[PDB]
This record gives C-alpha cells, sequence and structure tokens, in this order.
C-alpha cells in the first residue's frame, strides 16, 4: 500500500533515504490546480510530501509533544506529469547533523536531466501556539468569487476540490478565512490535507484585490520561512492571514491555521509570492 497518499514508495538505498511517488495527472492535487491551462502540482502538496517523508523516517510518528518544523523552503520549477518523467517525483532525505534534516524534491526531464522542484531543511521542536487574534469589528466581507476571478485572470484555475475558500473577512492588513474539504472523509490519512493548505494560501488574495490590477502577472509561492505542524488538522479550518513586509516585486504573508475551536494546528511564517 502507499506509505501516504502523496508519498507512495520507499526507495532508500546506500545513497541515502529516498522516496518515490508516481502521479497519473488525474489526482486532485494536479487536475484541480491548473496554471496557464496545465495541471501543475500545488506547492502545498510538496510541503505535505515533506511532512509525510519526515514522519516515516522518524518511525511513523513525531515524538513527545513536539512539532514538525520545515524551514527555508524554496519552490523552483512547477511539476507536471509528462511522458519524460512518467509522473515520477522523488524526495531525498539526508541528515548531515543530528536532528538537522535536508530535503530535495526532483524529477527528470526529457533530456534525462534531473530537475530540482523543491528544497528545504527540517527539524523537530517544542513549539508555541499562535493565537487567533482577529477582531471583526468594522471588518470587510471579501467576495470569494472575486478572489477566484482574480486568480483566474492571472492564469490559475481551481477545480471544486481545491476551491475550498468558504468565506473571507478583511481587517486592515489582516484577513480571516474559513476553509473546509469538499468531502470531509478524504481527510483520512492526512495530518494536513494539501487542499486545505492550498486553500489557506489562496486566502492571501483577500489582501491583494485592491493592489493588483484586473490582469495582474502570475503570482506563485516561491519561498517559505517556516512551516510548523503542531497537531493534526481537521477537515474544517480557520486561517488568520497577516501581510508582511517584502521587497519588490514580491508579496509576503504570515498564516496560522486553527480548528473551529481556535486551537492552532499549523503556522506558516514568511510565505513569499513572486511573479
Amino acid at each position: 500500500e502507499h506509505l501516504h497518499p502523496l508519498l507512495h514508495r520507499n526507495v532508500s538505498d546506500l545513497r541515502g533515504l529516498r522516496y518515490l511517488s508516481r502521479f497519473s495527472g488525474d489526482e486532485s492535487v494536479l487536475a484541480e490546480h491548473r496554471v496557464n491551462g496545465q495541471a501543475v502540482l500545488a506547492g502545498a502538496a510538496m510541503i505535505v510530501m515533506i511532512q509525510a517523508a519526515l514522519t516515516d523516517a522518524l518511525g511513523g510518528a513525531v515524538p513527545a509533544g513536539r512539532g514538525l518544523v520545515i524551514s527555508d523552503l524554496s519552490w523552483r520549477q512547477p511539476f507536471s506529469v509528462d511522458a519524460a518523467n512518467n509522473g515520477e517525483l522523488f524526495l531525498e532525505l539526508s541528515m548531515p547533523a543530528a536532528g538537522d534534516y535536508r530535503i530535495g524534491i526532483y524529477a527528470y526531464d526529457q533530456a534525462a536531466q534531473l530537475q530540482l522542484h523543491c528544497q528545504a531543511r527540517a527539524s523537530t521542536a517544542e513549539v508555541q501556539a499562535a493565537w487567533l487574534d482577529f477582531s471583526s469589528l468594522g471588518a470587510q466581507v471579501v467576495d470569494v468569487e472575486a478572489c477566484y476571478q482574480r486568480f483566474a485572470a492571472m492564469g490559475i484555475e481551481y477545480g471544486a476540490g481545491h476551491r475550498r475558500l468558504l468565506s473571507l473577512v478583511r481587517q486592515g492588513d489582516q484577513a480571516l478565512a474559513r476553509i473546509a474539504l469538499q468531502d470531509p472523509a478524504l481527510n483520512s490519512g492526512f495530518a494536513l490535507h494539501p487542499a486545505l493548505l492550498d486553500a489557506a494560501m489562496q486566502g492571501v488574495m483577500a489582501l491583494l484585490l485592491d493592489e493588483l490590477e484586473e490582469r495582474p502577472a502570475l503570482l506563485l509561492p516561491a519561498g517559505l520561512g517556516q512551516c510548523v505542524l503542531l497537531a493534526d488538522c481537521p477537515a474544517s479550518l480557520q486561517v488568520q492571514i497577516r501581510r508582511a513586509p517584502s521587497t519588490a516585486p514580491d508579496y509576503c504573508f504570515d498564516l496560522a491555521l486553527f480548528d473551529d475551536q481556535g486551537q492552532c494546528c499549523a503556522i506558516l511564517n514568511q510565505l513569499s509570492f513572486q511573479p
């Protein structure tokens, strides 16, 4: 059986720990995430793959009230399934020093050249919750369809399984989003479902509708300072989003994911979007 819906097989050998997933292109993380008309693996899915790989390498579970921390992640080229790569996406995991893990996600092109798609470092730590800080007094209700229309105008179209933004409210440079899976049962087997993590990232558009023009340039996640996984995430979530300073021509945000009761389940610090 697959080790994880997004981490199919363990192919470790003397070169080191390594994992392999083969996608057909019909999977929701690809087919329901189309960029300029092509089914492309959502950046969130690679974060989930790192989390699954680390959890497996640690014996199948994170230990002792600690959190899985992914740091200094960068997305390079988008991944699409084609005849060249046969849908095969590899993840290499090394530990150059105790508790200091290095990850690379890559695939092969038509030229037999290895292409690096994602790179990050990981660790485990005791971590402290973010606090749901959002006061809606005076808040603005953001039209979710206006957000998806803006994404569509830049070239990003989502299928129903990844159109999980249910509501948005904006208060200054902060926004609060409600997201939930189309089929809650599909949360089975995921500590954090990629569609919910992707929907959390979609929420940043609440803060950009006024800044961006009708036909803005395509913006995609390019870097992430930290992704902290504190606890299993339910099928319904609240997402607090705060605009952060960024150098041009980029945009940066901090996000925190909470359950319907306000418990912090995951934190994303310094999520950078770039043309």
